[PDB]
C-alpha cells in the first residue's frame, strides 16, 4: 500500500471524474471482485448492458468530461482503457486505489480486447497464458524518476486454465486457443507492419519476427498485455487476457473484415467470459 | 523517406479511423490540408473545430465505430489520438498516411493538451522549444522487430517564435517557451506520490523534477516525444502548445474544477486558432 494515500483528505480521480468525497467506496465498490476492461468504451458499455441483463440501463459512475467510462453490475466493474500502455497504467492506477480504498481484496481484471492474430484464424479467442513484450520478455518496462524499472507479468493461469475447460462445455462459433501475448508500444512498426507511414524493414525480415514469435507459442499480438498483467500481480490482483483476433498476421496487416464482422468478433470475448462470470458469482 | 509498400496495397484500410483509400479522392479532398490540430480528447478537439468553423465563415468524417475522430475546416484537419505515445503513434501513422496519399508536403502539426506545470502558474501555456523523455533526452526510443531504435525529436522553433510573439500582442494568462517532458505513464514516470503504486521518497521526487525544472522543463505530458520525432521523419513539422492544470513542485493532485479545467484546456486553442486566422489557416 501505496504510504502518501493517507496524507490526502480528498484523493480525486481526474481521469474518471470523481473523487473519494463523491461517494463511499466500501459502500459503493466494495463488493467489486471482477473488473472487466477493453479499449472501447461503447464496447465495454456493451459488454456492461449484457451482463446486467443476465443479472436481472447501466449509467455511468465515472464524471461526464473524464477520460474513462465506469460501470458496475453486481460483482462487476467495467472500465476502458483506450489503447497502449501509457493509457492502460492511467486506468490501472485508478481503479486499483479504488479498489483500495472500497476494500477489495484479490480481484480479478479481465482485459477484453482486440488483437492481431499469429497462426490463427481471425474471430479466433486468444486465452494469454503469458503477456511479453516485442523481445518475447515477461515483462513490462517503466522509466521512474528517470531510473530504469523491470516488472514481470503474471498471468492467471487457473483462471485460464477453468476458462479454456468452459469453452469447451460451450459451443461459441469460433475456437478458443491457450497462447502467448506481445504488448507492443504501437500498432504499425513496433507490430511488423509493412504498411506503416513509415517501414524500416523488409517483408522477409518481417515474417522471421512474426514466425519466430509464433514458434515461440505467441498466438496474439496487442498493446497493453504487459502492463496489466504486471500491475494487478504488484497490487496483490489478478489478471487475465481474454482477446479475439482480427486477422492472421503471418498472412496480413491490414484488417480487411467489415465493420459488422468486427463488431462480431470483438463481442466475443464477451460470450466466453460473460458466461464464466454468470458461473463464477460474477453476477447474482 | 516513402514507405514502398504501400503502393503494394490496392487499398488501405485506415482501421483506427474506420474509412480507406476508396472511401474519398484524398488528392481532392485533403490536398489542401496544411494545417493538423491534435488532442487527447474527441470532445474538445470537435468544439475546437466547432470554434475555428465559426470564425471561418462541423461533422465527423471518421466511421461511427471508429476510435478516432476525423474534422476538417478549410485548410486544417481535426483529430484525437488518446493518451500516451502508442496512441498518438495510431493517430500519427494514420493521419501521415492520409497526408501522403492526398500530396501533402510540409504539413504542421499542433498538439493542444494539458499538462502538469513545473514552476509555472496552473492555467500556463507552454510553447515547447524542446520535447524529451524522462530522462530528459531529445529521443523517442521504439522496439522494431525486437531492435532498439532511436529518434530525435525536432520541434518547429519557428513557428514556436512566431506564436510566442502572437500572444505578446493577444492573454490573461502567461505564455512560456519551455522543455516538455513526455511519459509513458501519468504517475509513477511524472514523479507522482498519488498512484496506486509508489517506489520513491518525496526527496527523490523534488530532486526529479527540480533538476528538471532548471533543466528548462516547464511542463510534462505524454505524447510530446512521438509527435516531434514522428513529423521531422515523414517529412512534416510539429509544435506542441499546452496548458498546465497543476504546478507539480507544490503538488500531483489535479485539485482545480472540471469546469476550470475545462477553461484551462481551451486555452490553447484561442491561442492557435487566432495564429491559424493570421497564417493562411482558414
Ligand atoms: C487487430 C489488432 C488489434 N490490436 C493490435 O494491437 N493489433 C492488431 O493487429
Ligand atoms: C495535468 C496533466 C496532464 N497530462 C499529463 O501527462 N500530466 C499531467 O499532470
Amino acid at each position: 500500500v501505496n504510504s502518501h494515500l493517507s496524507e490526502l483528505d480528498e484523493d480525486v480521480f481526474h481521469h474518471f471524474g470523481f473523487t473519494t468525497k463523491s461517494f463511499d467506496f466500501k459502500e459503493k465498490f466494495g463488493d467489486v471482485k471482477f473488473v472487466c476492461v477493453c479499449g472501447s468504451s461503447g464496447r465495454i458499455h456493451n459488454f456492461a448492458i449484457s451482463m446486467a441483463k443476465l443479472a436481472g440501463p447501466v449509467e455511468n459512475i465515472a464524471g461526464s468530461h473524464a477520460r474513462f467510462v465506469l460501470y458496475k453490475v453486481d460483482h462487476i466493474l467495467f472500465a476502458d482503457h483506450g489503447m497502449g500502455i501509457p493509457s492502460a497504467l492511467i486506468m490501472l492506477h485508478e481503479v486499483t486505489k479504488l479498489l483500495h480504498y472500497a476494500g477489495c481484496k484479490d480481484v480479478l481484471f479481465i482485459r477484453l480486447g482486440t488483437s492481431g492474430g499469429l497462426g490463427v484464424k481471425p474471430g479466433t479467442i486468444v486465452l494469454s497464458d503469458r503477456c511479453v513484450n516485442t523481445k518475447l520478455e515477461p515483462y513490462n518496462e517503466l522509466c521512474i524518476l528517470g531510473k530504469p524499472v523491470r516488472r514481470q507479468t503474471i498471468v492467471d493461469l487457473n483462471t485460464v486454465n477453468e476458462l479454456k475447460k468452459l469453452s469447451e462445455n460451450l459451443s461459441l462459433e469460433c475456437s478458443v486457443v491457450v497462447g502467448g501475448t506481445i504488448a507492443a508500444n504501437d500498432f504499425y512498426e513496433e507490430q511488423g507492419r509493412l504498411d506503416g507511414s513509415i517501414c524500416t524493414f523488409s517483408k522477409e525480415e518481417k515474417l522471421a519476427f512474426l514466425q519466430s514469435a509464433y514458434e515461440h507459442g505467441i498466438r496474439n499480438m496487442e498493446m497493453e498485455g504487459t502492463a496489466i498483467t504486471s500491475h494487478c500481480y504488484l497490487t496483490g490482483h489478478r489478471a487475465i487476457l481474454v482477446c479475439v483476433t482480427a486477422v492472421n498476421r503471418l498472412e496480413g496487416d491490414q484488417i480487411t473484415i467489415s465493420t459488422d464482422e468486427f463488431t462480431l468478433f470483438a463481442q466475443r470475448p464477451g460470450q466466453l467470459v460473460g458466461e464464466y462470470l454468470k458461473r463464477n458469482n460474477g453476477i447474482i
